[PDB]
């Protein structure tokens, strides 16, 4: 519902929203209410000019000029005596100039209450809706998190509640003043004259449809432009990310064709954005100017003869129906903000109240002292609440006698993580209650249950604090003398001394965190500090480095002793010294014995061991765009004069109700309300042209500035893609958003700087030609009105709404308590993370009570400055009607041409992309285009034409990784070759040998120690002619968003694009029978949407992508890392076939790949020591000799 968004309001938060309600009803009557003054004020100007200029003729009775020449100082001689000083102008303008000055004060102080008492009174609810939501989201099960994301529960905390902030706070008071001004705008048009407002009201829904689709079409075309660019920004976001393989196959010159062709969709919603917002700006415009010629043409007849409308109330019923039909349609961009919020709060308001099964309640249970360490599982059966169509635990039965160890052993997945997880009560058994020393796991306090058990996880995860209270989370009572007791027994005390500081070393997450073998040593102290009676460690040393494996398993196996331990094993050589291994095969704990009762029986421990335990820059660049920017700047000089030519002409029709002969008010008033018809029906056209051409110039620019941008980003060094800051998740935001900022320094500045030069010139010239002594009063208020035109269209600096970067500290304390929810529930309490959010949630609240009276202020001073500009300048205008002798038509033409072009000179300076961020956004593309990287594909290709035959010979290759500071030395070595053999590097692990063959292409170059191709050097061997003859294969395979054949097709775009060699390399590369076992012949699309392949049998595409070429050197760099050796043997047949006449370098990490082939040189320092074939690894140690020793 919608009025259910107002729930979380205390009693002091419904009165703070009610004095803002009747100050938004009371501000919202002054916009048609001030027409009551201007109605009756242009009638006292015009009842004075009649008796002035009728006295300006010595005509009819000159012995008594009707009344005038002092016939009021007599006694009773005035039978018609109105033509005297009855109508004193100067004493009447003071009776009007203090009418505006009262509205100016009573709209400054109610335009401040209505928008300070709705941003305060609705940034006080969200501090309570973003707080109940996080308190009940932590009391869920663990099962509710298994079918919800982390990234979906983190846009429903900062991106979704920021939509029911926009519906409650700002757009509600600023709605109800746009609704009580379109009620009083029509009703104060009826009560004056009923028949003269009924004709205008028939076109009044046509002026309001057209002005409700300008506001509703700015914030609705950003749904399309994100959804019409990203059909093409998913092509150049999967080439920059997979950048190693587009280089080595040479598809640089053609990949930008598949991005240029996909790009015109952004070129089409850009041109149909400056038409719809362009044409409908004219269709409002024309319909105002054609409506002035309907209330002054047919409205003249009623005031010309009828007489039942003085000409004041002919411009007062008319200007109040117009201003009550703009404000009707203008309340539609905020009647969208109500329904965006209403539809998007159904997910928050559901999660606030669910009351699920297990939680943090301290009532319903039986707290039980003296647990004797009894664990019992009755006959259970279990289902995950994500994939419920399986019985994971199939009728389990196990007992755990207290005192000593207990194992739990499976083949590969039998009771991997679920069987150890029921006992600390994360999930519930649907049958078979499980019990601990009497009564079962339910009917107990969960706060009591989770204090005995202490778990050691698979992976170590640590919170962002320091190592003092990263241990103190378990059992908060314990002291600094007592933490170190567990910090030594877990063997971190020798890490306490050798540390840059003691007990405050902020290396939790925002510091330099250490290795997993010394992160696992922190969690043991968290589990020992609480004095537990149960232990549970589930593959503790699983994802870490095996050097640490020795010392951390000594702490579990030998140091820990004294009570129950239920510990599974990463490998069974550790769990041999056990009490009762209760391992199993499927679902039911079958063995229940030691290794000697299974010396005669099968089990899964006596089974498994036999197979495992055996600016001028822009305009010159926008060169072909001279026709559109010229027709767009002739059409921007005609609708820049329509703002000061209206004011020259409205005061013309407002003066010719003071021409004395009654017939002249039928043909002078008709030949001026005919110029409005030629002013609307032109500005319906030229407003369209000024919007069409400038959304075609700067659109066809920014389609072309992406094509030149994406080529000169593609063909460069590999050594700056892997630079630190411009990572491929943040380079394609420089090419999506940042390439449209340049549009505001060529195309659209011309439509502001010539739409202002023929605006604030023709307005001054009309102003200064008539009354230069009145034009200097109102021109003092001139800068303060361009602020009321730049705020009327509303993105003034004064919104202060880019304080999202104070919600990032809130957005990190909510992520490190929800992305690791396994280790918060099972360890200690989540009570601190429902006290470390609610502390932190003050700093965005204080910056939404400091914004609530700056946007509160500058909304009112940009609303009371026109009403005081007419107060100090109609006042002085009456000083000149009566004393200095000018006409009354020359006040309306001077006071209204510098304010009618003072609001339009600031309304057009907010509809233009700013210029500060467009003179530097085009200053980083113009350096990206004009950049000369030292190695690149686009070079004029020389230094070529050598018949290769793979004679690639190394001489002392010292290397650095000269971009990323990984080391200062990578291993220098020198290996020669003859064509047809192997280099076969095996040895060190970290960046020593694989760098040297990632060096092999034109990727990196040696600073020293130059290499040869055929006696040449790889600074004077070109990139294009070398790379035709290599063949690489990578570690992670990557296949593009195409079919099976098309990636096989992708191997060579250099030649005539082959079909003939796919058949010859189908049965060679061992895919000829898997390409026939498919749902379709070759159109199996495996990119992003179809059924995904296995990496173990995607390698067979990754090898086969190379061999469609005619390579002279292979680069078999680190394939075949599939963890199932059945599928490894399938591709191991495939690597053996890509040989017999081709140079190879195969690293062969798993040593069964080929051994007797050729030399083995690299080592830990990588020095060439063994230039020898495989028979020389007996007297000196080699690859196989180390693992057998
Ligand atoms: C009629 C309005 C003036 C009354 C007013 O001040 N309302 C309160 C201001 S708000 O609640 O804070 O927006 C103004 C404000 C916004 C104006 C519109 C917007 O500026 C959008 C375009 C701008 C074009 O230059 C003219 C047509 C137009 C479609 C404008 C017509 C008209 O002058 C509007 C509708
Ligand atoms: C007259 C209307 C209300 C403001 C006003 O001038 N009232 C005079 C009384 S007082 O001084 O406030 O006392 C305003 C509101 C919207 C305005 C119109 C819109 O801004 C659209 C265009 C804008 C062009 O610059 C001028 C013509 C015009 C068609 C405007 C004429 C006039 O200024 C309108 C109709």
């Amino acid at each position: 519902g919608f009025f259910q968004l107002f729930r979380f309001s205390s009693s002091t938060d419904i009165w703070l929203m009610f004095v803002g309600s009747l100050c938004a009803f009371l501000h919202g009557i002054a916009q048609p209410g001030v027409l009551l003054i201007f109605g009756t004020m242009t009638d006292v100007f015009i009842d004075y000019d009649v008796e002035l200029q009728e006295l300006q003729i010595p005509g009819k009775a000159c012995v008594n000029n009707t009344i005038v020449w002092t016939n009021s100082s007599l006694n009773q001689n005035m039978t018609n005596g109105t033509r005297c000083g009855l109508l004193n102008i100067e004493s009447e303008m003071i009776k009007f100039a203090s009418y505006y000055a009262g509205i100016a004060v009573a709209v400054l102080i109610t335009g401040y209450i209505q928008i300070c008492f709705w941003v305060i009174a609705a940034a006080r609810q969200i501090q309570k809706m973003r707080k109940f939501y996080f308190r009940r989201i932590m009391r869920m099960e663990i099962g509710w998190f298994d079918c919800n994301s982390v990234g979906e529960l983190n846009t429903r905390f900062s991106d979704d509640i920021n939509k029911i902030n926009d519906a409650i706070a700002d757009q509600m008071a600023l709605f109800i003043q746009r609704m009580t001004s379109t009620i009083c705008g029509f009703l104060l048009g009826f009560f004056r004259g009923w028949k003269l407002t009924l004709v205008i009201i028939s076109v009044s829904p046509l002026i309001g449809i057209g002005a409700a689709t300008i506001g509703l079409s700015v914030s609705k075309f950003t749904d399309y432009e994100l959804k019409a660019y990203a059909k093409a920004g998913v092509v150049a976001d999967e080439v920059i990310s997979s950048m190693r393989t587009v280089a080595a196959f040479g598809g640089e010159k053609r990949e930008v064709e598949r991005y240029e062709k996909n790009l015109v969709f952004a070129q089409r919603w850009g041109i149909r954005k400056g038409i719809v917002m362009g044409f409908f700006t004219g269709f409002v415009w024309c319909l105002i100017f054609l409506c002035y010629a309907l209330a002054f043409w047919y409205g003249s007849t009623l005031v010309l003869d009828e007489g039942e409308y003085t000409p004041g109330t002919l411009v007062q019923i008319f200007l109040s129906v117009i201003v009550g039909a703009l404000n009707l349609g203008n309340a539609s961009p905020c009647l969208e903000a109500f329904a965006t919020g209403r539809a998007a709060a159904t997910s928050i308001f559901e999660t606030i109240d669910r009351k699920p099964i297990i939680d943090c309640m301290s009532e319903d249970g039986y707290k039980l002292d003296r647990i004797k360490g009894e664990i019992e599982f009755h006959n259970v059966t279990f289902h995950y609440p994500s994939r419920p169509e399986v019985k994971i635990l199939n009728d389990l039965n196990m007992v755990i006698k207290p005192g000593e160890m207990t194992a739990l052993v499976g083949p590969s997945g039998a009771g991997k993580s679920t069987a150890l997880q029921l006992i600390q009560r994360f999930y519930d058994p649907c049958e078979g209650m499980v019990t601990v020393d009497g009564h079962d796991i339910r009917s107990l306090n969960i706060q009591w249950l989770r204090d005995q058990i202490g778990i050691v996880e698979q992976e170590p995860v640590l919170f962002s604090t320091t190592i003092a209270e990263n241990i103190r989370y378990g059992r908060e009572d314990a002291t600094m003398e007592d933490i170190v007791q567990a910090a030594k027994e877990a063997n971190a005390y020798n890490f306490i001394m050798d540390l840059p500081q003691q007990f405050d070393t902020l290396v939790g997450e925002g510091g330099g965190q250490m290795s997993g073998g010394q992160k696992q040593r922190v969690a043991i102290a968290r589990a020992l500090i609480r004095n537990p009676k149960i232990l549970l460690l589930d593959m503790a040393t699983s994802a870490l480095d095996n050097e640490s494996e020795a010392m951390v398993q000594e702490v579990l196996s030998k140091i820990q002793h004294g009570h129950t331990i239920i510990s599974v094993a990463h490998r069974l050589s550790t769990v041999r010294a056990a009490d009762t291994i209760i391992g199993f095969e499927h679902g039911t704990a079958v063995e229940r014995g030691t290794h000697e009762e299974l010396l005669e029986r099968k089990g899964v421990y006596f089974t498994l061991v036999t197979l495992q335990s055996q600016v001028r820059r822009i305009l010159k660049f926008s060169a072909p765009e001279w026709p559109y920017m010229l027709v767009g700047s002739v059409g921007a000089a005609v609708n820049g004069t329509v703002t000061p030519l209206y004011a020259f002409l409205f005061s013309q029709i407002l003066g010719t109700f003071s021409i004395p002969d009654k017939e002249e008010q039928r043909s002078q008033i008709n030949g001026v309300c005919l110029l409005f018809v030629a002013m609307g029906c032109v500005s319906l056209f030229t407003q369209f042209l000024q919007g069409y051409a400038f959304a075609k110039s700067g659109e066809l620019l920014t389609k072309r500035l992406r094509k030149f941008g994406f080529r000169a980003m593609l063909g460069q060094d590999i050594a700056w893609f892997d630079d630190l800051r411009n990572s491929p998740g943040a380079l394609t935001t420089r090419l999506a958003t940042d390439a449209s900022q340049v549009q505001g320094a060529a195309g659209s500045q011309i439509g502001m700087i010539v739409n202002s030069f023929t605006n604030v010139t023709v307005a001054m010239i009309i102003a200064f030609s008539f009354s230069w002594k009145l034009s200097l009063v109102i021109l003092c208020f001139f800068p303060f009105l361009a602020l009321s035109g730049a705020t009327q269209t509303r993105m003034l600096t004064g919104f202060a709404s880019r304080d999202k970067q104070a919600l990032e500290m809130v957005g990190q304390i909510t992520n490190e308590a929800l992305s690791n929810i396994r280790t918060v529930a099972g360890i200690g309490k989540e009570r601190r993370f429902i006290e470390a959010l609610e502390t932190e949630l003050e700093k965005p609240f204080k910056t939404a009570i400091q914004k609530a009276n700056i946007y509160g202020f500058c909304f009112a001073f940009a609303q009371c400055i026109m009403f005081i500009a007419n107060s100090a300048s109609y006042r002085y205008g009456g000083y000149l009607i009566s004393n200095e002798g000018l006409h009354f038509s020359y006040v309306f033409r001077v006071i209204s041409a510098v304010v009618l072009s003072a609001t339009a000179l600031g309304r057009a300076f907010s509809y233009t992309p700013s210029y500060a961020k467009a003179k530097i956004s085009a200053a980083r593309f113009f350096q990206l285009l004009d950049r000369q990287p030292p190695i690149s594909v686009y070079n004029t290709a020389g230094e070529k034409w050598d018949n290769f035959q793979g004679k690639i010979d190394f001489v002392d290759c010292k290397f650095t990784y000269p971009s990323r500071p990984d080391s200062q030395v990578l291993n220098g070595l020198s290996v020669s070759i003859s064509p047809g053999q192997t280099l076969a590097f095996v040895g060190s692990s970290g960046c020593g040998k694989s760098t040297s063959i990632q060096l092999l292409e034109r990727f990196y170059d040696p600073d020293q120690g130059k290499v040869m191709i055929d006696g040449h050097d790889s600074k004077k061997v070109n990139v294009q002619f070398l790379r035709s003859n290599i063949g690489i294969v990578s570690q992670e395979p990557v296949l593009f968003a195409c079919s099976i054949m098309d990636n096989i097709k992708y191997g060579d775009n250099t030649k005539e694009i082959p079909m003939e060699r796919v058949i010859a390399a189908a049965k060679q590369a061992q895919l000829h029978d898997f390409v026939m076992s498919l749902p379709e012949k070759y159109e199996t699309n495996v990119g992003s949407q179809g059924s995904q392949l296995s990496r173990g049998e995607k390698q067979r595409i990754a090898i086969a992508r190379a061999i469609v070429r005619d390579p002279k050197i292979l680069l078999l760099d680190e394939a075949t890392s599939a963890l199932d050796t059945e599928s490894e043997k399938t591709v191991q047949v495939a690597l053996d076939k890509a040989r017999e006449g081709r140079t190879c370098i195969v690293i062969a990490h798993r040593l069964s790949t080929i051994q007797n082939a050729d030399i083995i040189a690299v080592m830990a320092q990588g020095v060439v020591i063994e230039k020898g074939t495989h028979e020389e690894l007996m007297a000196q140690k080699g690859a196989y000799y180390k693992l057998v020793t």
